[PDB]
């Protein structure tokens, strides 16, 4: 979910109201490296 | 789970009996494609 800042005079950083007027309540957002799996090519061929 | 239509009167599809009496009531099934991961395969050959 978006969020924004108040007017900040001192200390303020706390203070942080909710941006619903332009951003939507659902975004999707992942965090960190991406999913994946790893495999070995040149071994499986000379197996093979 | 599944089900059977009834004797179809009119307008009758809203009403739907359980045919229970013949499948089990824990069938399994998929709804559209199947889970599938990509891997370019050239690529990484030549690379290495």
């Amino acid at each position: 979910q978006a969020v924004k800042t108040t007017a900040a005079n001192g200390d303020q950083g706390n203070t942080t109201w909710q941006k619903d007027s332009t951003f939507a309540e659902r975004n999707e957002i992942g965090v960190g490296n991406n999913f994946a799996m790893e495999i070995n090519l040149n071994a499986n061929l000379w197996r093979n």
